[PDB]
């Protein structure tokens, strides 16, 4: 029993964190085999951030301009290339702590663990989700750039996020490990703003099924709904549309609890209308949307 | 910006998790130097049950390597299995006993394999609101101080309300619990007041000020309100501990107490603080300072 926001054990990722210094800028890098991945904005000045020509700034750099530090050991940069918004620094030593890994691009609603780092030193690990507006509600301070998001399935680390910047509302934007930003964001200090955020409906439903699995049924009702009527109501509460794919994804949880997806959808509709009336669901007074159907199955069953 | 429930990086602890099998029971063990620590319920008269077991009855597995047990002894509710091999991944460590209200990270394990890490608080009723399934026994709670891991908890059991009970690494249970199959219930829980205040300071640091007011209160008047809402009494030590956060934000500790008192009597009124509709009590003043300053390990 119990339901917590749980992160993956960070050990496999800790052994990959290095410090990358270029001029006055110091941030984090991810050392996998003989490559160090980091945000390309490490080559920028604060005077360059508005309209940086990264290709122009990078061509003026040599290997010895990039100082890479793995613990108390300075790694030697022997090559450098840019792939989208990530800088790839070829180093003369392969990381002996390199785990089995993959670079995966995630979709909004997906969750991952973040190993927050400063100066190539890990300071904390937390769980979060890619918001529908492609931002993440993280906890980052200056120097956290290059901190990574990941999932660990079996013994393989799937890297899905690299932190690049904080938007004016305090939310964060970053890229996949191939340098492609999530969302309409650019690594420029130009006025950008996160789009209106929405609630991850399939995740709230997954979390309601987790609550049923842990013995909480107070919110269930005798009603059902069509998928369309649910979407018409839920869009009025800034909830993401629920697709037939989401209904299918919820199938195992529906089978385990005996509550049809559209029946759980009617309970959600009622919860949005009534609120909780001083009650909680899994220790929360708000509808939690940062647990996927996969996270619920993993934590509540194995 | 941002405020998350954040755990310590678990790497130093992951390199210590082993699987311990005794008969039909399999649980987790903590391998430090040449000793494996695990709950003594893996084997009730525990002296009588232990005397009947030999070293080869305990199967200890570190990854795909079987460790050989060369000795065994019991210290309170923890079993100490002397093994032939010292853990090369042994970090700098200490065994510390924590007080209620203190927080720690839990590395949840099944079959000696870490599956997740989460941040917990030792409740005033000595239980933890953890997330554990069968096989999680022997999972450990820890804090990191620079490069030193301070082990503070070992999981032993789940109480009927779904909350968890365990010991420090010397086998002393937190709370009035015993490691036997009998009727055990967690006492009435209370809210960790100093932690709620620390979390209100974290909210101010992140730009949430709606709950602030011009008022202040005495420590006695606040403690009369704290008792009414099942909140732990706030001591002068708690006020002192909150000093740095009071200096940083410009809001005196008793000034924040009047904010808390008004939140307890009036509620949030449809509003949230740090994305929460409830007053959060599982961040200590130190956790707030560490997360709102970026300390590394
Ligand atoms: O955002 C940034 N850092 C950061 C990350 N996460 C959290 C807080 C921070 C610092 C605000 C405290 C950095 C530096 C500041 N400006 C900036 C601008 C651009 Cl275009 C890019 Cl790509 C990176 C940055
Ligand atoms: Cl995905």
């Amino acid at each position: 029993s119990g339901f917590r926001k749980m992160a993956f054990p960070s050990g496999k990722v800790e052994g990959c964190m290095v410090q990358v210094t270029c001029g006055t800028t110091t941030l984090n890098g991810l050392w996998l085999d003989d490559v160090v991945y980091c945000p390309r904005h490490v080559i920028c000045t604060s005077e360059d951030m508005l309209n940086p020509n990264y290709e122009d700034l990078l061509i003026r750099k040599s290997n010895h301009n990039f100082l890479v530090q793995a613990g108390n050991v300075q790694l030697r940069v022997i090559g450098h290339s840019m792939q989208n918004c990530v800088l790839k620094l070829k180093v003369d030593t392969a990381n002996p702590k390199t785990p089995k890994y993959k670079f995966v691009r995630i979709q909004p609603g997906q969750t991952f663990s973040v190993l927050a780092c400063y100066n190539g030193s890990p300071s904390g690990v937390y769980q979060c989700a890619m918001r529908p507006n492609f931002t993440i509600k993280g906890s980052f301070l200056n120097g956290s750039c290059g901190s990574v998001g990941f999932n660990i399935d079996y013994d393989c680390v799937s890297f899905c996020y690299m932190h690049h910047m904080e938007l004016p509302t305090g939310v964060h934007a970053g890229t996949d490990l191939e340098g492609n930003f999530y969302g309409p964001f650019v690594d420029r200090q130009t006025a950008q703003a996160a789009g209106t955020d929405t609630t991850i409906t399939v995740n709230v439903l997954a979390w309601l099924y987790a609550a049923v699995i842990n013995g909480d049924r107070w919110f269930l009702n005798r009603f059902t709904t069509t998928l369309n009527d649910f979407n018409l109501v839920a869009m009025k509460y800034n909830y993401e549309p629920l697709t037939q794919d989401h209904v299918d994804i919820l199938g195992p949880l529906s089978a385990q609890t005996g509550i049809a997806v559209l029946d759980m959808c009617a309970s959600l509709k009622e919860l949005l209308q009534n609120g909780m009336n001083g009650r909680t669901i899994l220790g929360s007074a708000l509808l939690e949307d940062e647990f996927t159907p996969f996270d619920v199955v993993r934590q509540c069953s194995g």
